[PDB]
Order: C-alpha cells, then sequence, then structure tokens
C-alpha cells in the first residue's frame, strides 16, 4: 500500500516547518522514524522520500514519462526563459537543448579552459596584493563569474563583465530565485525579472556579434579548440530540422551558466577550506603538485588530469556537502518500490545530502577524509552510494568540466598562495537554492614568491 506517512503539524502546509529549518536532517531523522520510503505533505506536495541506495534504480532508469523532470524543474522559466529546457516543448527537445551546451565542453576546448582559468586568476591576485585576507565563496563565485562565461561564451563576453556590469546582473538575476519558488512559481521578483531582460539584450548583442564575426572568420567554424556553447547554437538546428530561435538561445545560454556557475563555485569553497584545514591532507596536495608541475610554471589540461588526490578532495567535498541536495521528479503513473505503491502525482525525493552521510556506506561520515575514496573506495559499496551528479538518464553533463574548473582554480591558487582558514569549517546554509556555506568564509592569504 502507501508508504508511511509523516505525521502533518498542520494540513497542507504539513511538514514545511522542521523540513524547512534542514531539509536534510528532516529527511535523515524521518528515515530513522518511518524507513527507506515515507511521504510528507509539504506546502501542499506530497513528497516520497527515497532515502537508501538500494532503492534507487528504479528512479535512475524510469522515463520521462514516468518520472518527470520537466513537471518539477519547470519553476526555472522565469530565470532560464519560455520553452527552454525543463519548460521545452518535449522531453526531446529538452535533451536536444542540453546537448548544445555539452557540446561546447569537448577536450579541445578544455585544454584552452585551463588557459583562461590561468589567465583570470593571474588577473585576480592584482586585487588580492601580496597578502590580505579574502571570503573564500566570493573569490570563488568571482572566479567562475568570468571563467564560466568565458569558457561558455568565448572571450568576446568578457568586455561586458568588465564594462557594462554583467556579474551585477548575475547575481540579481540569482540572488532573485528562492527555494521557495519551488512551491510557489508565481512568487513575483521584479528585481529578478528586470536583470534578467537586461542580460537577454546583453546576449541577444553577444549572438548578433557572433554572426558577423562568422562572416569575416568562417575559419573559426572549422577549429574545435575556438568553438564555444554560442557558435554551436548558432550553427545547429533540432533533429527535425527546426531552426532555434534566439530567444531560445539566449535561454539555454542563461541556462547553461547558471548550472555552470552555483554548483561549481560552493564547491571549489567547501574544497578548499576543507584542505587548507587539514595539514595531512594539505601536505599530500601539494605533494601531488609539486611532482605534476615539474619544472613547469603554468597548468595545462594534461597536468590537471593527473591530479588525483586533488580530485579524491573535491569528490570528498561533494559527498559531505553536495550543492543539489535534492534530486526530484514527479510521478505521472503510480511507481511501485518495495511493498509500496507511490500515487501518480507525487514527487519523488532523493537527496545527495543523506547518501553522503547513510552509514552502510561511510565511517565516520562527518569527517573529511579523501583517503576513504582514494584507499578504501567506501562509494563503490553501492552503485548509487554517491550521487552529487545524478544518474542515469539525466546525469550532469557538466561533471567533467567542474573537475577541470575546481580543480584548476584550487591548483593554481595554492601555486600562487599560502592559505589558512579563519576559525571553524561552517555548517551549510539551506537558505538558497544551490547550498553553500553559511557565511563569512574568510581565509588568510600571502604569495608564495
Ligand atoms: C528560505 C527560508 C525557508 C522558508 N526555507 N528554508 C529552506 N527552504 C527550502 C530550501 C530548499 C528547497 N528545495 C526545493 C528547491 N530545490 C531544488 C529544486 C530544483 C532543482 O533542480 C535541479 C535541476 C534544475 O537546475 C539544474 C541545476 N544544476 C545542474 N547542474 C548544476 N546546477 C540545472 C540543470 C540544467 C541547466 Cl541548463 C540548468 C540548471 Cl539550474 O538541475 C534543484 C534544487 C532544493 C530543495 C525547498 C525549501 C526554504 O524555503
Ligand atoms: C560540482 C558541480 C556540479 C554538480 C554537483 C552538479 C550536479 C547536477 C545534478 C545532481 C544533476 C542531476 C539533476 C537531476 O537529475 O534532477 C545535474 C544535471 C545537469 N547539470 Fe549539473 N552539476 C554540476 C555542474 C554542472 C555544470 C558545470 C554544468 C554546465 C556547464 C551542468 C549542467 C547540467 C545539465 C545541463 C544537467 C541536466 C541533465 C539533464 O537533465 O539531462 N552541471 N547536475
Amino acid at each position: 500500500k502507501l508508504p508511511p506517512r509523516v505525521p502533518n503539524l498542520i494540513p497542507y502546509v504539513g511538514s514545511f516547518v522542521s523540513f524547512a529549518k534542514n531539509p536534510v536532517q528532516f529527511i535523515i531523522d524521518n528515515s530513522k522514524k518511518y524507513g527507506d520510503v515515507f511521504t510528507a505533505t509539504i506546502l501542499g506536495k506530497e513528497m516520497t522520500f527515497l532515502n537508501h541506495p538500494k532503492i534507487l534504480d528504479t528512479f535512475f532508469k524510469a522515463t520521462d514519462n514516468e518520472l518527470s523532470l520537466r513537471d518539477v524543474y519547470r519553476f526555472m522559466r522565469p530565470v532560464f526563459g519560455t520553452g527552454v529546457v525543463y519548460d521545452a516543448d518535449s522531453t526531446e527537445r529538452m535533451m536536444e537543448q542540453v546537448k548544445f551546451v555539452s557540446s561546447g565542453l569537448t577536450t579541445a576546448r578544455f585544454r584552452v579552459f585551463v588557459d583562461i582559468f590561468e589567465d583570470e586568476i593571474a588577473h585576480k591576485v592584482k586585487e588580492l596584493g601580496p597578502e590580505g585576507t579574502v571570503d573564500v565563496a566570493e573569490l570563488m563565485a568571482d572566479l567562475i563569474i568570468f571563467t564560466a562565461s568565458r569558457c561558455l561564451l568565448g572571450d568576446e563576453v568578457r568586455q561586458y563583465l568588465s564594462e557594462k556590469n554583467l556579474g551585477k546582473l548575475y547575481h540579481d538575476i540569482d540572488d532573485g530565485i528562492s527555494p521557495l519558488s519551488f512551491f510557489y512559481p508565481s512568487l513575483p521578483a521584479p528585481k529578478r525579472d528586470k536583470a534578467r531582460k537586461a542580460v537577454g539584450e546583453i546576449f541577444q548583442e553577444l549572438l548578433d556579434k557572433r554572426r558577423e564575426e562568422h562572416k569575416k572568420h568562417p575559419e573559426r567554424l572549422l577549429d574545435e579548440s575556438k568553438m564555444d556553447v554560442v557558435d554551436h547554437l548558432l550553427t545547429q538546428k533540432y533533429k527535425d530540422g527546426q531552426e532555434l530561435t534566439d530567444v531560445h538561445r539566449i535561454g539555454i545560454l542563461i541556462a547553461g551558466l547558471f548550472a555552470g556557475q552555483h554548483t561549481s563555485s560552493i564547491t571549489s569553497s567547501w574544497t578548499l577550506m576543507n584542505v587548507i584545514s587539514n595539514k595531512k591532507v594539505l601536505e599530500k596536495v601539494r605533494k601531488e603538485q609539486e611532482e605534476i608541475m615539474g619544472s613547469d610554471k603554468v597548468l595545462d589540461y594534461d597536468k590537471v588530469m593527473k591530479m588525483d588526490y586533488l580530485e579524491a578532495c573535491m569528490k570528498e567535498a561533494l559527498r559531505m556537502y553536495p550543492p543539489l541536495i535534492m534530486i526530484m521528479r514527479m510521478a505521472r503513473k503510480p511507481r511501485e518500490c518495495e511493498q509500496y505503491i507511490i500515487p501518480k502525482g507525487n514527487i519523488l525525493v532523493v537527496s545527495p545530502s543523506v547518501a553522503g552521510r547513510c552509514t552502510d556506506t561511510y565511517t565516520n561520515p562527518d569527517v573529511f577524509d579523501p583517503e576513504r575514496l582514494t584507499e578504501r573506495k567506501e562509494h563503490e559499496k553501492f552503485k548509487y552510494g554517491a550521487v552529487p551528479f545524478g544518474a542515469g538518464r539525466h546525469k550532469c553533463i557538466g561533471e567533467n568540466f567542474a573537475l577541470l574548473q575546481v580543480k584548476s582554480i584550487i591548483s593554481i591558487l595554492l601555486r600562487y598562495f599560502d592559505m589558512e582558514y579563519i576559525g571553524k569549517i561552517p555548517d551549510p546554509s539551506y537558505t538558497s537554492l544551490v547550498v553553500g556555506p553559511s557565511p563569512p568564509t574568510r581565509m588568510r592569504y600571502k604569495l608564495r614568491k
């Protein structure tokens, strides 16, 4: 029959109160009370939490007409645009749009991306000076505003960042998104909407400029190392032959930059903080860096590919502090799952955060210990033991890029600076859509040369 329910405090509002304090602890606590599968009413939504790695196969392998992403992420529509990604007309169109982004994240482009990271950090160290303190979360976000923009949109975007305040507009859009929007998509957000329109106009100009550049240098279209997401969007069609609209192109770019920015800056923050706060971990990270760099003075893709330990540090941060704490679908048909049938209309929930603390999987899960991965391989105990990037048909297409951007940034910063964190590593703050550390996050830095 139906899964057990978390008793409602009120009707309607149901369990929103305990949930919103800490959605992660909410799931953990109620797992203990009611088991692997339970349902809670939250601001009117029937939400069925799947809480053990063992049972996640049917979630991640279901087709979109059984478990819909579009029904649950559609709320993003005012940020991304009408008709884009989870507001696409069909599952099929969404997948095609996702592929246009993934198509600018090729190995050829990755080699160029490393140079971009070097370039932006070099600009940034001018601001920072020989020593000081800086907010880690801001520093990463500020770096990734410039790096992700150039990576995805091309270098032509940088003059907008430097001269037309594009970075501020991103913030206006992105602080205009409340996690509550998940429940009340219609929440007015007029500042967000003004900024989104401004970025829209700028990205329209970027497209128009690229068009005529594709006139004066069609060779660009033949060079895989110079082809970015703007170029792919300007030269592709859907499979059935239908052309893209510039409105669609703008929305896809914005969606891509969104995805491309937060989850990464938050991960780089938690990673750097944990690395510089643990002497043994920092020693190993630096030993690895010194061996890989050899006599070489800057980064390249091949070097980054060898940074196995640093990559484990990032994965360990993702186990502990995955920035998307909930993965969701709406059931369009009833769904079995253990003894239970989950009713049509329920929202199924999987939590990367819960998974990362599960004890069937990880020993002392509150400790940041990259060696649980490299040596004890604890993640491999279950097929879905670690799902920071999701899994199955909708698994994150930006992974390897994430890994690249975060590893590069951390590696370059280490090369530049000795760094120590000020205070305890914070707790996560559940106030935002993408979850990051509670401010403030400060660190002391000093130049190494
Ligand atoms: C705020 C105070 C108090 C009232 N409160 N306290 C806590 N909460 C709360 C928190 C969180 C949540 N939620 C609901 C929203 N949520 C969430 C919803 C959708 C979602 O979508 C994942 C999809 C959609 O966007 C992306 C994100 N992404 C992928 N890679 C990097 N980011 C995505 C995929 C593709 C593209 Cl192109 C763009 C985007 Cl953004 O994947 C992620 C999280 C987290 C839990 C609800 C309430 C509160 O309301
Ligand atoms: C550490 C950084 C990142 C984390 C933790 C992360 C996490 C995720 C997760 C969990 C999903 C699955 C969502 C779901 O199935 O409901 C996902 C999907 C996706 N991610 Fe990421 N992501 C990261 C970086 C990126 C980057 C950098 C991009 C683009 C540049 C990106 C683009 C996407 C896209 C397009 C999807 C949708 C796949 C689909 O629906 O088919 N992500 N991501």
